[PDB]
C-alpha cells in the first residue's frame, strides 16, 4: 500500500490523543506525581540497522534480530549516531516537490527491542505502547505481526498491544521512513533528522477506564472566584455503581471535591452522553497562575465504584488563569501582557533533536534569568515534559501545530487544497486534546509559514469551538489574515514600511491603525539574532511601552541550530549546513541564536536581558523614580543598589530597599552628594538585586540596570611644562622622532607610522594606517553568496564600490618644528578605478611628554556606499594578558546594541575581548571608550575599538571559527566612527539610517602615549 | 445543495459530528460537493447535511465554505436551528404560533424566534408541514405569517412525493407498500409516505 | 484491510472533484451543450452476482465472468431486482451501532462489465472511469487489477484508467458494499438500498 504516500492515510490503528495519563491505582501518587507503576519506559538500548529504502528491508527482520544490526541508544535520530548524513535547508525542500510521493531512495531505519511483559499487564486491561516521537513515519509490528502505523513527527502515535503480546520475553519491530506524505507538512528552517527521537513507553490502563479529561476555569468579574469545571470522559462498558470524584488539591490542603455517576446533560434530541460527566467545584480566593507567580493546584480525577473501591486516578496541575482579548489588547487575568518572549527549537549540538530535562531546565532558567516571560514552540508541538516545566517554572507558551509547507509555490498550495484539510487537521486537533490542560499554552497557533488557505480557516474555527479560553494565532499570508486574532508578523520592522505585495510587512506602529484594524500585535518571530547581530533592538521595546496594542513579541531565536563534528586530532568544533556533505544546503541560516548550541550566551543576549527589565527609571535631581511593570506581583524580593563614580573610581553607593506595587512607582531620594576633587565626568549607576534565591535564580541575581551622567567638571588644567623636546631627524625615506628612550618613524612615501620602539623594541608589526572596511558580518553579507550575489548586499555594496580593494595613495607629507613638539602633516586619497573614495588628512603631534596626539579629518565621497567603519588600525608587535579600558562593556557593544553596555572601568583576559561567532567577522567592539591601556601602551579620546589575535582579513576569509589561527601580535582597530550591526533581518539591509556613516565629512582625535 | 451527512441515529446525535476523528470524512462530504456544484446559479445556500446534531465538525465546515465561496450563505438545523454553524435560522417543523420549548433544543414559535434576545437572522424553515397522509392542516397560517413578517422568509414543506414502492400480489397485480412490507425489520411502516404527490406523481 | 470498516480511508486513488466536464474539442459543441465523443455511457447490460459478504466473492471473478452471474441493467438499485430487500427505517440505524465496523453479513453486489476502448483514446491522453453514485461503498478492478476505493453515495468518484486499459475489449470489475463505515453518514429517513 505505500501508506507514506497517501495523504488519505495519515494512520492505520492509531488510537485517540487524550492529556497525558499515567494510569495510577493510588489517588495519593497522583495527587503527588510520582512516577507510576503503570507507566513503563522503553527508552534504552534498542537493535537498529539502516537501509536505503523500505524495498530494501528483510522479511526475516519481522520475526527475528538481524545480525547486522547494531545496539543504540533510544531516543535518539540516526544521523547523530553517523547512519546518514542531516540536512540543513530553510525554505527548500530536502526532497523534490511532486506531492504526495517521495524519492524512491528513502532513508528507512529498522529498529527493534526484546523485552519483557509482566502477565500482571495481560491477565486484565489494556496494554498500550506510546511513540512520543517519530520522524518522520512509522509501521509498527509486535511479535511479527503488524500493529498499525503513524504519521506527525511531533505528537505521541499510541497503539493498544492488549491482543499482541504475551507473558515473558516480546520484539517490537519499526521501521520508521525518512521521508513520507507527512514531510510535505514539516517544512521547518531546522535540521532535517529521522528516527525515533521521542520517549517510547507502555501504558497499563483498566478496561473501564478514564479516557480524557478537560478542565476548565472561569472567574467572576474580579477574579475573587472562580468555577473549576472538569469534563471526564470513559471507555469501558457502563455501571450504574461507577463514579468520578474530581478533587483538587493546594499542596496538601483539600481546596474542594466533588464526586458524580456518569450521565451527562441532554445535548440534542437524541440525549446526553451516558459516558461522560461534568464536575464543577467553587473556588473562592483563588490563587492565580502567571509567569510572575506561577501558584498551581492539583486536580486528581478519580474513577471508582460507589462502594469506594478506586479503579484508576489521572491528575493535571492547574493553573487558575484567564486568557482573553478585549477592546484590542490580550489580557491575563485581566491585565495586559507585555510578551518579552523568545522562539525556541529543541535543539542539542551532540543529541539532535532529543530534548532532555537538564537541558530543558537549562534553557528554562537563562530564559527567565534574562527577562523572558514567554516562548513559542517554533514550530511544532514539543516534547511532553516542556509544558510541565512552564507550568511550574512560569513561562507563556504558544503552543503551535506542526505544520508548515514553506516550500510549496505558491505558499498555501497545500493549504488551500481540500484534500490536504484531513492531515492538516490532525496537526491541529491532536495538539490541542494532549495539550489543552496546561495552564503555560496561553494561545494555540496553527503552524508556520504556509501562506493562508482555506483549511487554516476551518481549523481555526474548530479550536474556536472546541476550546474558547485560548486565543488561535497564525502569520501565514500576511499576519492579520481571519485566521487570527492576533496580528504576528515576523521581521516587521519598528518604523520601516516594507511593501511587499499581497503580504506586505507594514512597520509595526503603522500596522496596527490600518483601516477598520482593531486587534493586538505581537510579533511571532522579530530580531534575527543570527551571527553579530540585534542591532536596533531598543528600537522595538521602546515602541512596545509606547503604545498598548503592541504587546511585544517572540525573538527569532533562543539557540544556534550548530552540531558538533570532530576533526583529525578528535576535537570538536560547531558545523552548520553543508558540513555533512548535505546539499543544497543554507550554510549558517541555521545558527540565529541568542545563545551558542552549549549554551554560553551569545553578547546580544544582555542586550535583550536590559531592554525586557521590568523596572524602568527615571532621575530627577536627587530622584530616582522607580516604575514597575510586573501586574501582579509586588518587589518583594528586590533592593535598589546605587554607585557614583567619576570616570570610574567610586566615590560614593548605597542600598535602599524596594517596595514597589505592580504598575506603581517609588521615588528614592539619594543623598547630597560631596562635590569630587578632581576633572572628569560623575556617573550614577542603579542595579536592582534580589536578595533571596528562587526556584529560577541564585540569591544576589541582578535583574535590572541603568545610568545616567551627573555632573561633569572639564579639566582646565594646563598640563606641566616638559622636561625636554623632541628632535626631528629628517632622512629622503623618512622622518623620525626621537624623545628620550622612545623613537617614532613616518616613512615618507608610504605616510604611515611605520615603526615606533621603546628602547630598543619595535612596537609594530604593521604600520599604523586607516581602515574603512570591515569583516562582513551575517547582516552585511545577507543572502548573498559566490554563486549567486546579491547586489543589494551592504558587503556587495562595498565590494563593487572597491571598498575592500582600495589603496592608499599619498598626497603630503611634511614635518616641521614647534616651540615643544615635532609636527607631522599626511594627507591620503583612497581610489578605485579612478574615483577617489576616501580622503584623510591628518596631523600627529609628539611632545615634550612622549604624548602623540592624533588628528584624523576624513572626507567620504557622497556616491560611495556609507563605509563600515571610519578608524585607524594597527598590528602591535606584543601580547598581553589583560585589556583595561574606561568606556562601554563589559560585553561586546556596537553603536545599535549598546544600551545594556555601562560606562565604567572594565578589565578583562585579552580572549575575553575575541567573541567566537561560529561564522566568524568583525566581532568584539567596544564603543564610547575614552581610555584603552594594552601592555605598556595607552589611548586616549572618544572611540570604538576592538583587540584580538585576528587580523579583519583573516576573520573575512575564514567561515568557521575552528579554522582561525592567533597572528604575531594583537590586532588593535580604533575606530572613530563605525556602522550598525543591524538585524532586523539578515536577508535585507537592516541597519537604520541613523547608525549609517552618511556625514561626509567625520573627525576623530587620539592620543597615544606609554604607560 | 445539502451535503450527504446525516448520523439521526447516534446517540447523542452528534457523537460522531463532535468527534475530530470524523471531521476527515465529513469534510469530503462538503467539499466535493461545493467542488462540483458551485457553478450552478440556481444553488443559492449550502447545507451542511442534516440531523447530525451540532458538532465542532459543523463549525469548521461551515467556515470552510464561507471561505472557499462567500457568494451563498450556509444553513444548518443540527443543534437547535440557531447554531453558529448557520446564517439562516432553519427549524423543521417549529409551529406558528405555539412554542414547543424542549430542552436543549426548543422549537419555539417561528414568530418568536425572529425576536429573541439579540437575534436578527432571516427564519426559512428547512422542513416544515409534514404531508403524511391526510394532512397540511394549518397550512394557510404559515402563509399569513410569511407574508406579514419581512425575516419569515417561507420555507421548504415535507415533503415532495411519497416513497411508497411497487409489489405485485399473487395475480400480478400491483399494490403501494411501505416499511415492514418487504420483511424489513425493525421498519417505520407508514413514515416514509410523507409527500403531497403519490409516488407516481398523482397529486394528493 | 477492511478499508469500509475505517472512517480515515474514505477513498484510494481517486481524483479530484470537479465541476461537470466533457473535454468537448470543438468549440460551437461546447456553446450548445450538445453530446461529446469524449463524454461516454457505460449505463445499459451489466453482469451481476450477489453475495452476503465481501469474504464470499471468488477470486475468480477478478479475471473472468461468473457464469452464475445475471444481466441487469445499471444503473440501479439492487433490491429493486429482488436480490435482497430494501429497509425502511426512519432514526434507528439499519445496523448494530458500533462504529466504525459494520455487520459481518455485509450484502455484497459483484458488478462488471466487458467494454471496447478504441486504440485512439489510449494513444494520446487521459482516460478515466466515473461513477456518479455507487451506495455504499466499493472497490474497482480493471482487467483484473486494482484500481481504486470509494465512499460517499452521493457524489461522482472518479479514477484513472489510463494505464489498466488495452485497445479493445477491457473488463471493469466492482465490489460494492451493501454497508460501511460510511453508512455512518447516511442515516437519512428514507428506503436502505
Ligand atoms: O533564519 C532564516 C529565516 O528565513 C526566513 O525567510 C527568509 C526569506 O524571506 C523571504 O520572504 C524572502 O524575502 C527571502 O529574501 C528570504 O531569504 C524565514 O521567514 C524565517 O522563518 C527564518 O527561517
Ligand atoms: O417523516 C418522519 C420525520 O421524523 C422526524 O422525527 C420525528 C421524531 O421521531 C423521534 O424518533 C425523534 O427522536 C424526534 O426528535 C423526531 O422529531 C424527523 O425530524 C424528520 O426529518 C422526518 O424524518
Ligand atoms: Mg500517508
Ligand atoms: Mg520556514
Ligand atoms: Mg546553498
Ligand atoms: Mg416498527
Ligand atoms: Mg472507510
Ligand atoms: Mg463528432
Ligand atoms: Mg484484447
Ligand atoms: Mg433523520
Ligand atoms: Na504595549
Ligand atoms: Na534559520
Ligand atoms: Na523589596
Ligand atoms: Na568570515
Ligand atoms: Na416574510
Ligand atoms: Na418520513
Amino acid at each position: 500500500r505505500r501508506d507514506w504516500e497517501n495523504p488519505g492515510v495519515t494512520q492505520l490503528n492509531r488510537l485517540a490523543a487524550h492529556p497525558p495519563f499515567a494510569s495510577w491505582r493510588n489517588s495519593e501518587e497522583a495527587r503527588t506525581d510520582r512516577p507510576s507503576q503503570q507507566l513503563r519506559s522503553l527508552n534504552g538500548e534498542w537493535r537498529f540497522a539502516w537501509f536505503p529504502a523500505p524495498e530494501a528491508v528483510p522479511e526475516s527482520w519481522l520475526e527475528c534480530d538481524l545480525p547486522e544490526a547494531d545496539t543504540v541508544v533510544v531516543p535518539s535520530n540516526w544521523q547523530m549516531h553517523g547512519y546518514d548524513a542531516p540536512i540543513y535547508t530553510n525554505v527548500t525542500y530536502p526532497i523534490t516537490v511532486n506531492p504526495p510521493f517521495v524519492p524512491t531512495e528513502n532513508p528507512t531505519g529498522c529498529y527493534s527491542l526484546t523485552f519483557n511483559v509482566d502477565e500482571s499487564w495481560l491477565q486484565e486491561g489494556q496494554t498500550r505502547i506510546i511513540f512520543d516521537g517519530v520522524n518522520s513515519a512509522f509501521h509498527l509490528w509486535c511479535n511479527g505481526r503488524w500493529v498499525g502505523y503513524g504519521q506527525d513527527s511531533r505528537l505521541p502515535s499510541e497503539f493498544d498491544l492488549s491482543a499482541f503480546l504475551r507473558a515473558g520475553e516480546n520484539r517490537l519491530a519499526v521501521m520508521v521512513l525518512r521521508w513520507s506524505d507527512g514531510s510535505y507538512l514539516e517544512d521547518q528552517d531546522m535540521w532535517r533528522m529521522s528516527g525515533i527521537f521521542r520517549d517510547v513507553s507502555l501504558l497499563h490502563k483498566p478496561t473501564t477506564q478514564i479516557s480524557d479529561f478537560h478542565v476548565a476555569t472561569r472567574f467572576n468579574d474580579d477574579f475573587s472566584r472562580a468555577v473549576l469545571e472538569a469534563e471526564v470522559q470513559m471507555c469501558g462498558e457502563l455501571r450504574d455503581y461507577l463514579r468520578v470524584t474530581v478533587s483538587l488539591w493546594q499542596g496538601e490542603t483539600q481546596v474542594a471535591s466533588g464526586t458524580a455517576p456518569f450521565g451527562g446533560e441532554i445535548i440534542d434530541e437524541r440525549g446526553g452522553y451516558a459516558d461522560r460527566v461534568t464536575l464543577r467545584l467553587n473556588v473562592e480566593n483563588p490563587k492565580l497562575w502567571s509567569a510572575e507567580i506561577p501558584n498551581l493546584y492539583r486536580a486528581v480525577v478519580e474513577l471508582h465504584t460507589a462502594d469506594g473501591t478506586l479503579i484508576e486516578a489521572e491528575a493535571c496541575d492547574v493553573g487558575f488563569r484567564e486568557v482573553r482579548i478585549e477592546n484590542g489588547l490580550l489580557l491575563l487575568n485581566g491585565k495586559p501582557l507585555l510578551i518579552r518572549g523568545v522562539n525556541r527549537h529543541e535543539h542539542h549540538p551532540l543529541h539532535g533533536q532529543v530534548m532532555d530535562e537538564q537541558t530543558m531546565v537549562q534553557d528554562i532558567l537563562l530564559m527567565k534569568q534574562n527577562n523572558f516571560n514567554a516562548v513559542r514552540c517554533s514550530h511544532y508541538p514539543n516534547h511532553p515534559l516542556w509544558y510541565t516545566l512552564c507550568d511550574r517554572y512560569g513561562l507563556y507558551v504558544v503552543d503551535e501545530a506542526n505544520i508548515e509547507t514553506h516550500g510549496m509555490v505558491p505558499m498555501n498550495r497545500l493549504t488551500d487544497d481540500p484534500r490536504w484539510l484531513p492531515a492538516m487537521s490532525e496537526r491541529v486537533t491532536r495538539m490541542v486534546q494532549r495539550d489543552r490542560n496546561h495552564p503555560s499554552v496561553i494561545i494555540w497557533s496553527l503552524g508556520n509559514e504556509s501562506g493562508h488557505g482555506a483549511n487554516h480557516d476551518a481549523l481555526y474555527r474548530w479550536i474556536k469551538s472546541v476550546d474558547p479560553s485560548r486565543p488561535v494565532q497564525y502569520e501565514g499570508g500576511g499576519a492579520d489574515t481571519t485566521a487570527t486574532d492576533i496580528i504576528c508578523p515576523m521581521y516587521a520592522r519598528v518604523d520601516e514600511d516594507q511593501p511587499f505585495p499581497a503580504v506586505p510587512k507594514w512597520s509595526i506602529k503603522k500596522w496596527l491603525s490600518l483601516p477598520g484594524e482593531t486587534r493586538p500585535l505581537i510579533l511571532c518571530q522579530y530580531a534575527h539574532a543570527m551571527g553579530n547581530s540585534l542591532g536596533g533592538f531598543a528600537k522595538y521595546w521602546q515602541a512596545f511601552r509606547q503604545y498598548p496594542r503592541l504587546q511585544g513579541g517572540f525573538v527569532w531565536d533562543w539557540v544556534d541550530q550548530s552540531l558538533i563534528k570532530y576533526d583529525e586530532n578528535g576535537n570538536p568544533w560547531s558545523a552548520y549546513g553543508g558540513d555533512f556533505g548535505d546539499t543544497p544546503n543554507d550554510r549558517q541560516f541555521c545558527m540565529n541564536g541568542l545563545v551558542f548550541a552549549d549554551r554560553t550566551p551569545h553578547p546580544a543576549l544582555t542586550e535583550a536581558k536590559h531592554q525586557q527589565q521590568f523596572f524602568q527609571f527615571r532621575l530627577s535631581g536627587q530622584t530616582i523614580e522607580v516604575t514597575s511593570e510586573y501586574l501582579f506581583r509586588h518587589s518583594d524580593n528586590e533592593l535598589l543598589h546605587w554607585m557614583v563614580a567619576l570616570d570610574g573610581k567610586p566615590l560614593a553607593s548605597g542600598e535602599v530597599p524596594l517596595d514597589v506595587a505592580p504598575q506603581g512607582k517609588q521615588l528614592i531620594e539619594l543623598p547630597e552628594l560631596p562635590q569630587p576633587e578632581s576633572a572628569g565626568q560623575l556617573w550614577l549607576t542603579v542595579r536592582v538585586v534580589q536578595p533571596n534565591a528562587t526556584a529560577w535564580s541564585e540569591a544576589g541575581h541582578i535583574s535590572a540596570w541603568q545610568q545616567w551622567r551627573l555632573a561633569e567638571n572639564l579639566s582646565v588644567t594646563l598640563p606641566a611644562a616638559s622636561h625636554a623636546i623632541p628632535h626631528l631627524t629628517t632622512s629622503e625615506m623618512d622622518f623620525c622622532i626621537e624623545l628620550g628612550n622612545k623613537r617614532w618613524q613616518f616613512n615618507r612615501q608610504s605616510g604611515f607610522l611605520s615603526q615606533m620602539w621603546i628602547g630598543d623594541k619595535k612596537q609594530l608589526l604593521t604600520p599604523l594606517r586607516d581602515q574603512f572596511t570591515r569583516a562582513p558580518l551575517d547582516n552585511d553579507i545577507g543572502v548573498s553568496e559566490a554563486t549567486r550575489i546579491d547586489p543589494n548586499a551592504w558587503v556587495e555594496r562595498w565590494k563593487a564600490a572597491g571598498h575592500y580593494q582600495a589603496e592608499a595613495a599619498l598626497l603630503q607629507c611634511t614635518a616641521d618644528t614647534l616651540a615643544d613638539a615635532v609636527l607631522i602633516t599626511t594627507a591620503h586619497a583612497w581610489q578605485h578605478q579612478g574615483k577617489t573614495l576616501f580622503i584623510s588628512r591628518k596631523t600627529y603631534r609628539i611632545d615634550g611628554s612622549g604624548q602623540m596626539a592624533i588628528t584624523v579629518d576624513v572626507e567620504v565621497a557622497s556616491d560611495t556606499p556609507h563605509p563600515a567603519r571610519i578608524g585607524l588600525n594597527c598590528q602591535l608587535a606584543q601580547v598581553a594578558e589583560r585589556v583595561n579600558w574606561l568606556g562601554l562593556g563589559p560585553q561586546e557593544n556596537y553603536p545599535d546594541r549598546l544600551t545594556a553596555a555601562c560606562f565604567d572601568r572594565w578589565d578583562l583576559p585579552l580572549s575575553d575581548m575575541y567573541t567566537p561567532y561560529v561564522f566568524p567577522s568583525e566581532n568584539g567592539l567596544r564603543c564610547g571608550t575614552r581610555e584603552l591601556n594594552y601592555g605598556p601602551h595607552q589611548w586616549r579620546g572618544d572611540f570604538q575599538f576592538n583587540i584580538s589575535r585576528y587580523s579583519q582579513q583573516q576573520l573575512m576569509e575564514t567561515s568557521h571559527r575552528h579554522l582561525l589561527h592567533a597572528e604575531e601580535g594583537t590586532w588593535l582597530n580604533i575606530d572613530g566612527f563605525h556602522m550598525g550591526i543591524g538585524g532586523d533581518d539578515s536577508w535585507s539591509p537592516s541597519v537604520s539610517a541613523e547608525f549609517q556613516l552618511s556625514a561626509g565629512r567625520y573627525h576623530y582625535q587620539l592620543v597615544w602615549c606609554q604607560k
